[PDB]
């Protein structure tokens, strides 16, 4: 009775993923106007959440309807593999993002000094390489594997596919993800929101006869209330066993995939992107 249904929702899901960021995706490669040095990021964000919404959320839908993982053990260690390179790339090139914005607002006129067609793909490659050190290696040569023996029980079994991690692993992955990046996005939205408070306050110093705000809280917010509640009890059920359930642990992981979907719609706005979708359709 509540079966039937929640594959719908599970459906739209990922139908929404997959689109916003195809669109995208056919948007920058089709049209001459778009091509930016800027865009690249917003390119590389938009090929990892289509990775995600085509690999993670379909096969763990399955996993969390049939209640078993049909699959063998090698493809649970890959789909796990997949799943955090894909969240670490992501909040990566966030952060680029958001360090990108900071340089063009402080320094203007050295900005294209800094950044050129050549230096983005290094960033970007440099990224991708740091994101895939911390996913594949660590699991696939299997550093992460617990002690205890409900542990051992779960990974000797081939049906059942659930994350069981050590400490160290899971601390380190939660600071080289989350936190580093945070901060960082911190430091340069307080920076940028100072100098446009300066610059409007000195244009009504001149021209004698609230806008940013919202500008920057939706971005802020948006990631904040998606990811950071995952990043919590992902350090508390390791230091703390019997705190957190599995089931609230499982929900709070799918609220923080959602996140994928809403980026087109924060950072893909403007007005050449929108003549751009008009075109194509
Ligand atoms: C079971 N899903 C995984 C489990 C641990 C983990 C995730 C994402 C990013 C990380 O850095 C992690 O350590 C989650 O997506």
């Amino acid at each position: 009775v509540w079966v039937v249904g929640m594959g719908i929702v599970m459906s739209l899901i990922v139908l929404a993923i997959v689109f916003g960021n195809v669109l995208v995706i056919t948007a920058i490669a089709k049209f001459e106007r778009l091509q930016t040095v800027t865009n690249y990021f917003i390119t590389s964000l938009a090929c990892a959440d289509l990775v995600m919404g085509l690999a993670v959320v379909p096969f763990g839908a399955a996993h969390i309807l049939t209640k078993t993982w049909t699959f063998g053990n090698f493809w649970c260690e890959f789909w796990t593999s997949i799943d955090v390179l894909c969240v670490t790339a992501s909040i990566e090139t966030l952060c680029v993002i958001a360090v990108d914005r900071y340089f063009a607002i402080t320094s203007p006129f050295k900005y294209q000094s800094l950044l050129t067609k050549n230096k983005a793909r290094v960033i970007i490659l440099m990224v991708w390489i740091v994101s895939g050190l911390t996913s594949f290696l660590p699991i696939q040569m299997h550093w992460y594997r617990a002690t205890h023996q409900e542990a051992i029980n779960c990974y000797a079994e081939e049906t059942c596919c659930d994350f069981f991690t050590n400490q160290a692993y899971a601390i380190a992955s939660s600071i080289v993800s989350f936190y580093v990046p945070l901060v960082i996005m911190v430091f340069v939205y307080s920076r940028v929101f100072q100098e446009a408070k300066r610059q409007l306050q000195k244009i009504d110093k001149s021209e004698g006869r609230h806008k940013a705000l919202k500008t920057l809280g939706i971005i802020m917010g948006t990631f904040t209330l998606c990811w950071l509640p995952f990043f919590i009890v992902n350090i508390v059920h390791v230091i703390q066993d019997n705190l957190i359930r599995k089931e609230v642990y499982i929900l709070l992981n799918w609220i923080g995939y959602v996140n994928s979907g809403f980026n087109p719609l924060i950072y893909c706005r403007s007005p050449d992107f929108r003549i751009a979708f008009q075109e194509l359709l």
